């Protein structure tokens, strides 16, 4: 009994004040249409074996001459298209819509769910699983809404400030999926680790509607800071010098630590402190530590000993 076959999304989302555009097609194997009624939450009376409830559209009354001012409009034909449109949609419209249709001696009822919330629902940011420094990533912000009579826009904010990188916004309004996607590419620095990325929903005039925030987990090599005593780095032979190596940032945590004298690894220096108890003249160069993690080896600044 596959007499009727409808192609449309199973659920359409919107909010109070906006509009909703419902794509819909059908194929009636039993000729063209004779009547089309649009119920809101129809209740089937088991006694009379008919459908009751508030009728939002009747093809025999408010659809005999299309009014163009109608809030609820049927944009379809007699045997193919059942695209509905409520502009503006209200909270009292949220529910289950019924597409009661009749042809020659047979009739059919079709359900469409219309979820309308009082406030604009937030979008959603889809992050890559591993974000690493100097590697371009594509952040995806999706929104399960798109209507013609109410244009929207998605805005990317980093740390509460718009991002200079351009985005690409695309909308799909088909019988399969309805959404507004905005993708943004940018090469993250190590400092972006722990920073907040926001995707804001705004109308045509740019008024804030909703948003979704995330915190970046940017892998990076250990950024190091080196200290030396004395600060002036001046000494005589035999006297002591101490250098310290402090990991200021590393994602993930560090693994090994070694020291370098003009690019030469001093052996047995597996700690963050470099003690030169009795110095000479042949030393006196440029020192730096190397701390690594899963990401790789990170190097600190250079200090001129010069003795
Ligand atoms: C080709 C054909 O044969 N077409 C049938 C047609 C169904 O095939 C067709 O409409 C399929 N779609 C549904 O069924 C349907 C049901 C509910 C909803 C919906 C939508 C929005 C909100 C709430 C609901 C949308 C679709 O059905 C009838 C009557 C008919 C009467 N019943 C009673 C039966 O007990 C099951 N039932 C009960 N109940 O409590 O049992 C409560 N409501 C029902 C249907 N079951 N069919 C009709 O005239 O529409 C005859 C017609 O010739
Ligand atoms: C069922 O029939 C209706 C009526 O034609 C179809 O609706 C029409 O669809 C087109 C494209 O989908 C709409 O064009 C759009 O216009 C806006 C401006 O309002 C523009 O910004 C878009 O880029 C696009 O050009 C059109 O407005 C819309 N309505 C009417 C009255 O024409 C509907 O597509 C049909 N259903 C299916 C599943 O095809």
């Amino acid at each position: 009994s596959s007499k009727w076959v409808f192609e449309h999304p199973e659920t359409l989302y919107a909010w109070e004040g906006a509009c909703v555009w419902i794509p819909c097609t059908y194929r009636a194997l039993d000729g063209d249409l004779e009547s089309f009624i649009l119920f809101h939450n129809p209740e089937y009376n088991k006694a009379t074996s008919k459908f009751d409830g508030t009728r939002l559209y009747e093809s025999t009354k408010d659809g005999k001459v299309p009014s163009e001012q109608k809030r609820v409009q049927f944009l379809g034909d007699k045997n193919k298209n059942c695209t509905l449109s409520i502009h503006p949609v209200h909270l009292a419209d949220s529910g289950q819509l019924g597409l009661r249709m009749e042809s020659k001696t047979e009739k059919w009822m079709e359900r469409i769910h219309l979820a309308v919330s009082e406030r604009p629902f937030p979008p959603h940011i889809q992050l890559p699983p591993e974000i690493q420094e100097s590697q371009e990533v594509t952040l995806t912000c999706l929104l399960a809404f798109s209507c013609y009579g109410y244009p929207i826009q998605l805005q990317w904010l980093l740390e509460g400030v718009p991002m200079r990188q351009a985005a690409v916004t695309s909308t799909s309004l088909t019988i399969k999926s309805v959404f507004t996607r905005s993708e943004l590419k940018f090469s993250p620095q190590w400092s972006h680790h722990g920073k907040i990325v926001t995707c804001q929903l705004q109308d045509a005039d740019g008024k804030f509607l909703s948003a979704d925030t995330v915190q970046l987990n940017v892998k990076h090599t250990p950024k190091l800071e080196i200290k030396v005593t004395p600060s002036d780095a001046i000494v005589r032979e035999g006297d002591s010098v101490t250098m310290t190596c402090e990991v200021s940032s590393s994602n993930p945590e560090y693994t090994t630590v070694s020291w370098l004298k003009d690019g030469t690894s001093l052996k047995k220096q597996n700690t963050f402190t470099l003690n030169l108890r009795e110095v000479t003249k042949d030393q006196s160069g440029k020192y730096c530590c190397q701390v690594s993690n899963d990401v790789g080896p990170g190097r600190s600044e250079e200090v001129f000993l010069q003795v």
